[PDB]
């Protein structure tokens, strides 16, 4: 039963990882994802539909590290949501230098995986997810404005982009040249260089 | 002309269709030299390999930007910061205006994959980046050596961090056009970044 699919589930979005790391997203099937894994075809199609599928779940599984901290920065009760995002930021880096999956899979989801009309949903996917992170980061950032850690007039939407787009950059320049930016000493200065930019910048403001 | 000097031209607008359509990693020269009106023959006297047209695509994008990134980076210069606020002006207008700079970028960043197939195709971006490094770097050491940036900044971590902010924006701009109102907020977004720049005390040391 139960036990056994929900073992080769893992065994499959395992060697998808392995698999559209080695060969990319783009020329990887279903029918090679299934070979790695041992299982069979009509494993795979139970499992999963069709490719946007899984590499949603891939990129699913990245956010379970992170959860407590960011509906926490998130609830208006909280009291220090700034430093319950900086918390995150700190985790989100470690997590990558440290974690060679969670590396592997942000690889993949920036390096090895292709926008075409031939799979949209990868692309509608990704939109959904920027959109999802933006949508967190705002009200975190909105509750920072409240709570008087942040300038009282900031525009919370623009300041979240900046933001958004600071972050991302700068996991894909590591990504990209790792032995350049040490990510794991500097971790503290990398954070906070960003959310400076957020109380600030007078760009940012009203 | 002899034969054509423009089949060469020729050529990189079938690569930027056929790569935008389908993306690099599935595209043939046989695509290309299909969509391009010739023989595969013709496509090897230009180019040996699909990693020199990717390399062609990169290259194209640093012709209109060059005057304002060399001024940048030399010593004579009054005003290095207001030079590269300009560039980053005409950086983020020429991708929203034209649609050719536009594609470029989008084939770039969504549309081509880095895998042991083609290595050439991440060496090539990473030694691009690493360009863009130096010259960044070097832009911001004749600020600092003037009035326009704080002194003793680490040069090089901010080269790094406005390098990532832009990109990042970009990226963003790209995958959710109507998001960031990059024309005509473009003003606010160059100065949200570059008064990370100054004000930031992480960037100091
Ligand atoms: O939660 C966040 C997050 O996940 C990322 C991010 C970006 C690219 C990745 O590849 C990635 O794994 C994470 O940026 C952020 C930036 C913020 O200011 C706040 C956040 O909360 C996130
Ligand atoms: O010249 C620059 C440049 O080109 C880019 C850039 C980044 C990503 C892209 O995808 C792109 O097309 C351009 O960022 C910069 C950032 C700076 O601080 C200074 C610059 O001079 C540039």
């Amino acid at each position: 039963t139960k036990e056994e699919a929900q073992e080769t589930r893992a065994q499959i979005i395992e060697a998808a990882e392995r698999a559209f790391y080695k060969r990319g997203v783009a020329r990887t099937t279903l029918a090679d994802i299934a070979e790695l894994a041992g299982v069979t075809r009509g494993a795979i199609y139970w499992h999963f539909n069709n490719k946007a599928e899984l590499v949603q779940a891939l990129l699913d599984s990245l956010h379970e590290t992170h959860d407590h901290l960011a509906r926490a920065s998130e609830s208006e009760d909280e009291v220090d949501p700034l430093g319950c995002m900086r918390k995150l930021l700190l985790q989100v880096f470690n997590e990558l230098v440290l974690d060679a999956r969670t590396r592997r899979i942000n690889e993949i989801l920036h390096h090895k995986c292709e926008f075409t009309d031939d799979m949209c949903e990868i692309r509608q996917q990704r939109q959904s997810a920027v959109l999802d992170c933006h949508k967190g980061i705002t009200l975190a950032l909105a509750n920072a404005v409240r709570r008087g850690q942040l300038p009282g007039e900031l525009d919370a939407e623009r300041a979240a982009v900046a933001m958004f787009a600071y972050v991302d950059g700068l996991i894909r320049r590591w990504l990209l040249l790792p032995d350049s930016v040490d990510l794991l000493g500097d971790v503290e200065k990398w954070v906070d260089t960003g959310l400076d930019m957020l109380r600030l910048s007078p760009a940012l403001r009203k």
